[PDB]
């Protein structure tokens, strides 16, 4: 059974970049919905697995096929938002401060500068044509190199792709404050990105 | 734990429309792979579920997300092939004979004739751009009306879309015999379609 | 060059069901974005098509492939919103009034009642996991039968699936008024659905 | 108008790794189908484009949406196969010989060895659940770093992802020789991969 994670900051601590009203809805309603949906999906899979074991029919296999979509969607919603809150922080907790150490070295070597990486990520965010996410990732399969990837809906990065910074591009992440002005949101959010957490994720490779 | 279903006919019973060599590989290799993959994926889900209950971390949920794809793909492969074998039959067992009862009525009313429904299905099959399936379905949500739908890979028809006839359009379903000539396969298969099973599925409104 | 369509109603005319604030942003900003993106994509097509004629290389075909997604997405956004505005009307212009003629007959025959069709549509809307649309359609391939289809992003219904009622499920269609309470929006919108236009589309069997 | 490209080798030249029977069908039938489909789709879109200029209706935009699917699929089929023939070669033309220069240095730095990159690519190929491709790519957006990406159907790599080696995982690429033994085909194909072409693509970007 999963639950909402503890936040490291108060709902209004990311103002003026992200409003307290958005954070409260985003956490208490949206993230909670994924929590509930994931727990439900996993319970349903347990029931269907037990059913399939005693009656291993195509009919019962078809029922299991039907709920894996919910496990993927709600599981992704649960995990993506957990990553998101952990890579946000108010300026008083280091939000917006550049990364140091090995991550900073890799960023300059690969993208030239942090600003160039941020600009690339904002282009990737703008290019999400629907609901989705951008992630700055470390790829463990190609020698640990940085990349920026897009996902749709609540799809996430798995396997050798370790998420370092997750940025939510669903309209509920910004609409109450920015309405249609999504580039203003993508620009603003970097002021409260926690690069210390990004560096930790980079160093651990988890 | 799932297993290969019993066949209602021998591998060579659908000759010359579908070769015995294809049926043998299709069943003993391809369908078996989905059986194994599905069993493995469900066991893996179980293992991860037990772990999540003790450590409900985002990291463990992430692992479960990865396994979902395999449950979907192999579960689909298992289910779709089971449907496929059950809607094929040699002529001696009624393969190629038209449906009767309520299904026959519905077909003429919606498509004009069985031949027109078959033509539409062959167009849908030709339109699969990659691996996939076409299904003649009964839609329980719109008053039980017939339709033809396409799926990709091992996606299948679920919920209110009840499969009546499943036709495999993966290249392994025909390539050894027809090579690139996929429309020849799509034309040929109707000679061994089991419309009695289709009628049964239509009446039952379920698998 | 495509442009924003004329609206048949004032921005605030669908209140209380959809706020004037939402309609104004939805039309002047969101729909405009798709108009701009589609015009840009088509111009880019033309440039690349000309280039390909002179230099029919894989590299140039690769550039053409890259632009296809923008044509699809923005084309869909343009088309879907045009459909949407035309199937909404204030109560004073008949919004919420049931369809008549051949469409009303089809609805009762397939769904039992208009209420049952609306409930199905709301379930399909609720099932959109991300941004998307639901469409009540007439399927020209199966004898003209009604159905409800979901799409994601700005995917749309093409070919034999003729849209009769389009309902937008993107968060921008409701969030300023309803926030997370998407089912309340899906319930409310029917009060301003223009079933006369749905009937017109049903009879025409085209856009 | 696109056409089938010239091959640099005879149909049977890749035996015993890929049969002449397969190459002949794969080129003269399958690739030709994509050539024809792409030409048809581009012509259709041009007609619709000229029409939209005079009648910029939702009805006409809807027709254009329908055609783009064929542009993507057949365009991908056309380009992916062009890449494929150019990154295959018989042993007599250097097939199977390791890359050199900058590409070889990048491979060792990122993957440890060519063998390790090949093993990774084979895992990516094995993971294609349906028809599709694996590509070894140079990513121009992250400093030119190598990666391996999977695509489905005739989807391809575009923009900053430069294809260096394309490997076809559609069943028609192997079934006549390997039938269900897809992993054996993935293992075998490296004996006729043209890494000289891969190195050229890497250096050019
Ligand atoms: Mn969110
Ligand atoms: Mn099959
Ligand atoms: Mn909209
Ligand atoms: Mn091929």
């Amino acid at each position: 059974k999963v639950t909402l994670p503890d936040l490291k900051w108060d709902f209004g601590a990311l103002e003026p970049y992200i409003s307290g009203q958005i954070n409260e809805l985003h956490y208490t309603k949206h993230h909670q919905t994924y929590v509930n949906g994931f727990n439900t999906a996993v319970d349903q899979f347990q029931e269907l697995s037990d059913l399939l074991a005693k009656e291993p029919s195509p009919a019962n296999a078809r029922k299991m096929i039907a709920i894996q979509q919910n496990i993927k969607f709600h599981g992704g919603g649960f995990t993506n938002h957990c990553l998101f809150w952990e890579n946000l922080a108010p300026e008083s907790q280091g939000g917006g401060e550049p990364p140091t150490g090995a991550l900073a070295k890799a960023i300059d070597e690969q993208f030239g500068s942090l600003d160039e990486l941020i600009k690339l990520t904002n282009t990737k965010l703008a290019g999400v044509q629907g609901s989705g996410w951008a992630f700055i990732v470390k790829n463990l399969s190609n020698g640990g190199k940085l990349d920026v990837v897009q996902t749709y809906n609540q799809d996430t990065v798995t396997g050798p792709l370790v998420p370092l910074v997750a940025i939510d591009a669903w309209e509920h992440a910004y609409y109450l404050q920015y309405q249609n002005k999504r580039p203003d949101y993508f620009k603003a959010i970097w002021n409260v990105v926690n690069w210390k957490e990004a560096s930790r994720r980079f160093d651990a490779g988890k």
